């Protein structure tokens, strides 16, 4: 996913995961350089916790 | 380096470092995903090993 962040540069992001694996993998994406875009991202309330 | 790997895609590319780092440093950049590059990079003798 760092090398990934080239291709996950949009003002808004669709993510569909598993918010088990969730906590996770926005840390990993955090660490990776979108946490500026970290807050810009889409789940449903039933993905979402 | 890792998220710098977008700025440094050239055909060709200068390189002038510390050769004592540069074994370190360019471990790191093939660990970046600049490896299919490591083979085209540039330095003196008096630079190199």
């Amino acid at each position: 996913i760092q090398n990934q962040l080239k291709k996950l540069q949009s003002p808004i992001i669709l993510l569909y995961c598993t918010k088990e694996e969730a906590t996770y993998i926005f840390e990993v994406a955090n660490s990776v350089g979108l946490t500026g875009y970290g807050y810009t991202w889409i789940v449903p309330s039933l993905v979402a916790g």
